[PDB]
């Protein structure tokens, strides 16, 4: 039987402080519905880990946020990786596997590693700084446009239309409409710049072209392809950084650990994106009539999984709401799980551990220094501003 809850996961009170409402969903049972938008819910990791592996029932082709593309039209056209299912899925994902490979992480790393060194000296020298705005916003800023390869015009859309995408996969709510509303030049912006001639050969969105000649993608899969790294690849990666200078400003002895070890810096990352959870929630959709942790589910009925729920659920997390930069985070569903497991997740964990290893190896200290404010967002999780005092080591 399935317990029926008025939490509305998507309100600014539930976003202002979201641990309580979290515990009462996952004790509430491993399966509920949210009367607020009438889709079920799972905030367990168990059950949330298991919808995730489980794509061909709970489906991603109908939508991974609470419209169903077989009743509504998608606002934008719908993403050739995050919104489709294998096999469609399939070569537009490995296209961006081998775009973002490994092997490319080579020829990124040294300056990646270079700015953030540079920020973490040029934020010390001006002592108190906002560590949104002056960090985990200006060295994304600095690194990802460039190996995007993209020109520099019209870069100040690239936050805007990534907030509207990560808005309008919530509910019709406030958020919702005034991010879509009057989107088209954020839309205008980015469209061009996934065109072929708009990208600088070498980085992230000519490589995608470059694979039109394989046979893995058409041409006209490509613009959508650079599409999806314009929407993903500098937010969601903004409110990781934010996250981890977050928890490290508010466990002190862990910054201290980081200090006397930088080699810690890739999993202190890794321990962010399980703490904080950026990306808080995404939906499949059922393609049947199915059985989940003892409930049942009918076709086409969505289904929320809270995967900063599930990061924190103590039925798997010893301790989960203490930031420990040793925890064996191995199994963390910040990134998902399964198939549609972030593609982008070596360009994250990079800007996330070179940042980290900056801070570790130059600071001594970092104190909030100023009034805290959170960003609102239906999907990520993150703060507004962080006024931060930088003590050098
Ligand atoms: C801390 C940073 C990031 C977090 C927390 C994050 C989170 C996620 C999550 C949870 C998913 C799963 C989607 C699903 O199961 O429906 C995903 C997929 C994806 N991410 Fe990331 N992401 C991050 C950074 C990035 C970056 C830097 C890029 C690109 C450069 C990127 C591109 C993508 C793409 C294209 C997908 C779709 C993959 C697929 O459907 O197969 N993300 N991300
Ligand atoms: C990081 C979450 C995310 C993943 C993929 C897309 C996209 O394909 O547009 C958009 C957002
Ligand atoms: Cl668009």
């Amino acid at each position: 039987t399935i317990p029926h809850l008025a939490i509305d996961p998507f309100s600014l009170d539930f976003f202002d402080d979201p641990y309580p409402d979290q515990q009462t969903l996952r004790d509430a049972g491993p399966v509920v519905y949210l009367d607020k938008w009438n889709v079920y819910g799972v905030a367990r990791y168990a059950e949330v880990h298991a919808v995730l592996n489980d794509p061909t029932t709970f489906c991603s082709s109908r939508g991974v946020g609470l419209s169903d593309f077989k009743k509504e039209k998608p606002w934008r056209p719908p993403s050739l990786i995050l919104e489709a299912d294998p096999p469609a899925h399939t070569r537009p994902r490995a296209v961006l596997s081998k775009v973002l490979s490994p092997a490319t992480m080579k020829t990124i790393r040294d300056g990646f590693a270079a700015a953030a060194d540079a920020k973490v000296d040029e934020l010390l020298q001006r002592g108190c700084i906002d560590a949104i705005a002056d960090l985990a916003e200006a060295y994304p800023l600095s690194v990802f446009p460039d190996a995007m390869g993209l020109k520099q015009e019209g870069r100040e859309h690239l936050l805007p239309y990534a907030g509207l995408v990560f808005n309008a996969f919530g509910p019709p709510n406030e958020l919702r409409q005034t991010a879509i509303e009057r989107s088209a030049p954020h839309q205008a912006y980015v469209n061009e710049q996934c065109q072929r001639p708009n990208l600088a050969p070498g980085g992230f969105g000519a490589c995608i072209h470059a694979f039109t000649d394989t046979g893995e993608i058409t041409p006209d899969e490509a613009p959508l392809l650079v599409r999806s790294l314009l929407s993903a690849g500098l937010d969601a990666t903004v409110n990781g950084i934010g996250a981890a200078v977050y928890c490290l400003a508010r466990f002190p002895g862990e910054l201290q650990r980081l200090r006397s070890d930088p080699t810690l810096a890739r999993n202190a990352f890794e321990e962010a994106v399980r703490f904080e959870s950026p990306v808080q929630t995404f939906f499949r959709t059922t393609t049947r009539e199915v059985e989940l942790g003892g409930a049942v589910i009918g076709e086409g009925e969505k289904v929320l999984m809270f995967l900063g729920s599930a990061n924190r659920d103590p039925r798997r997390w010893s301790d989960p709401d203490l930031y420990d930069i040793t925890r064996k985070t191995s199994g963390h569903v910040g990134f998902g799980s399964g198939v549609h497991m972030c593609v982008g997740q070596l360009v994250a964990r990079l800007e996330g551990e070179v940042m980290l290893s900056a801070l570790a190896r130059k600071v001594a200290a970092i104190d909030i220094d100023g009034p805290v404010k959170r960003r609102f967002n239906n999907t990520l999780r993150g703060l507004e501003s962080l006024p931060v005092k930088l003590t050098p080591a």
